[PDB]
């Protein structure tokens, strides 16, 4: 308690001397109060008018259009028992050993922070004494402050790392010193595929399909995928503690900060939230996830793996009751990890809190009792009732997509993502954020036209849509995004032979794709069963009028160099 999180709450008050006090009407059950101050303050999402021109026939799908329109923090987890602590610190144990064995840990540099800065990551900072992130990182007196607190974390205490609710974001400096200690996870890929066996950490959503089609050829059960009911609010402190056991694989300085780091900000944390009732509480908590997002993926991925396993462990008769591990059932853990630890990570696909498992067999569909006392409980099945298993890997749910097999006219094969088109062109018709000018909205609408092409080609609406989007951008005019092989100027044939042939290890042929018609898309009637308006009239007269749009667009932008992309489609190719 007050020990570890006092100084941050001490400085809080004295800014606030003006307005400080005990409210006795406030709404914490879980969350430790501690006092409120006055404020006054809060961005909605803004729609893409280059995109909603050019998709005119989903202005009248509700599924499209309510998307752009617009208290489980505040509960707790019980202690897991003896034997489930046990399993997990064992597992988090050997977990971290394998993750290691080909890698080493390390300090990220200022240089590194700031070259992520200068070409815009979502590192979740805030607005004051410069206005943005490039500002403050390019001032001599911000790393003068860095300083102060990273010798307060070298000393075991911490004054300025406070996180503010709404995603939790800290201020720059306590986001470097959370990348200083422990942005190796993700800088240096522990998270991979070769490296962890089941993590998917930059592989892409080209090689998604792929990698559940090699689980899918394991002998064994269904392919699991149950979400985790609010997966950042049931990590318990017994989580915090197994993940902090990374830092018994460093040395120096870099021991000490990433100790600070779990110790001070993860296990200990201070956050400010507005209450409209508007004042900001400052309220703490020992448990649950608050860490920064990217941070926060790995965790959540190696928690995740940990989880897995031990699931798995309970299919296999591994260990009878979580009550207790005997002696000899912690021997027999250790030996089952020893022996085929690797096999059963390669059965897994791991993206931070989202799973895919082929256990050895169905057993595991009602192996309950050590994840439901681990505090992951399943999403939308009751706590005892099994999971259901899927028995065909193009229908496994993952990473909000499913995965289709895709044979093109020569006979090779493609494994394509895919999800309902309506949350595709939904996504693409909205923009974040304030002062976009009219050339920032198009090349934005261009980076998603250029996803399309390369990801979901295979959909006839959006490859007719990418290609009008292309044709009603500047050619020359570079995709942006405010937080990926479409983000070139590069031809997206090139791109496309790049990704699908070249360079895609499940592609023996490397004869390359000379033209978009050799490019296949699904049977029409899944395209329809996907989202695809093929068949409305609406969406004929659309693509018979296309070059009308794509004018409109033109016009708005003004007197600029196009290209038209139409005629690499059969139909407009006269
Ligand atoms: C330090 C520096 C400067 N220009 N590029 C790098 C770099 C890039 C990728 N990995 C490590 C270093
Ligand atoms: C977490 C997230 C969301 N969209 N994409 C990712 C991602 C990207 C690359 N490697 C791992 C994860
Ligand atoms: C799109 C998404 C969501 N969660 N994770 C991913 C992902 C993972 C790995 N590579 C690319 C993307
Ligand atoms: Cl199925
Ligand atoms: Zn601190
Ligand atoms: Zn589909």
């Amino acid at each position: 308690n007050l020990d570890i999180i006092g100084k941050r709450i001490e400085k809080i008050k004295q800014e606030h001397e003006t307005s400080w006090h005990y409210d006795q009407d406030h709404p914490y059950k879980t969350w430790a109060y501690h006092g409120s101050y006055e404020t006054k303050q809060t961005a909605s999402s803004m729609v893409n008018g280059v995109v909603r021109l050019l998709t005119k026939p989903w202005d009248i799908i509700p599924m499209v259009t309510q998307m752009a329109m617009t208290e489980k923090v505040d509960t707790r987890t019980q202690e897991p028992k003896e034997g489930t602590k046990k399993l997990m610190k064992i597992t988090a144990e050997w977990l971290w050993k394998e993750l290691g064995k080909k890698k080493t840990p390390r300090m990220c540099t200022r240089e590194e922070f700031t070259r992520k800065v200068r070409s815009n990551a979502a590192l979740g900072a805030i607005f004051n004494k410069w206005k943005s992130a490039r500002e403050a990182v390019e001032d001599s007196g911000f790393w003068e402050l860095v300083d102060k607190e990273r010798n307060l974390h070298l000393e075991g205490k911490c004054e300025t790392c406070v996180y503010n609710m709404m995603i939790w974001y800290m201020w720059l400096g306590a986001r470097f010193l959370e990348f200083e200690a422990l942005g190796f996870l993700n800088e240096d890929h522990w998270f991979s595929r070769e490296n962890s066996l089941s993590g998917v950490e930059g592989e892409g959503l080209h090689k998604l399909g792929y990698i559940l089609r090699d689980v899918s050829k394991k002998e064994g059960g269904a392919m699991y995928a149950d979400d985790t009911a609010g997966w950042d609010t049931r990590i318990t402190l017994e989580d915090l503690k197994n993940e902090e056991m990374v830092t018994n694989h460093m040395e120096g300085e870099h021991k000490k900060l990433a100790e600070a780091i779990f110790k001070l900000t993860y296990q200990n944390k201070v956050v400010r939230v507005q209450r409209p009732t508007t004042v900001m509480d400052i309220i703490s908590r020992r448990d649950q996830r608050g860490s920064g997002q990217v941070v926060t993926y790995g965790l959540n991925t190696f928690t995740n793996m940990e989880a897995q396993l031990i699931r798995q462990m309970e299919g296999e008769g591994v260990f009878k009751s979580i009550q207790h591990l005997t002696v000899t059932e912690e021997i027999a853990v250790k030996n089952w990890l020893v022996r085929v630890g690797r096999e059963r990570l390669s059965r897994m696909a791991i993206s931070g809190d989202d799973c895919v498992v082929k256990p050895l067999d169905d057993r595991f569909a009602s192996a309950l009792t050590a994840l439901n006392d681990m505090g992951k409980v399943r999403k939308d099945i009751q706590q005892w009732e099994p999971s259901r298993g899927w028995n065909d890997w193009t229908q496994v749910p993952f990473c909000s997509h499913h995965f289709h097999e895709l044979i093109m006219k020569d006979g090779r094969v493609l494994v394509v993502p895919c999800r309902n088109q309506d949350e595709l062109i939904g996504r693409a018709r909205i923009s974040q954020g304030a002062g976009w000018s009219l050339r920032e909205t198009a090349c934005l609408g261009k980076s998603y036209a250029q996803m399309w092409s390369l990801m979901y080609f295979h959909r006839r609406d959006l490859r007719l849509a990418a290609n009008a989007i292309c044709s009603a951008v500047p050619s020359h005019w570079v995709p942006t995004s405010r937080t990926h092989e479409w983000m070139t100027t590069e031809d997206m044939l090139t791109v496309w032979n790049r990704v699908w042939i070249q360079e895609n290890p499940w592609m023996e042929d490397k004869t390359p794709v000379e033209s978009w018609e050799e490019i296949p898309y699904l049977g029409k009637r899944e395209d329809q069963w996907c989202g695809s308006l093929i068949g409305l009239t609406s969406r004929a007269t659309w693509a018979k009028n296309i070059q009308t749009a794509i004018n409109q667009v033109r016009s708005l932008i003004g007197n600029e160099e196009y290209t038209d992309y139409m005629p690499s489609m059969k139909r407009f190719r006269r």
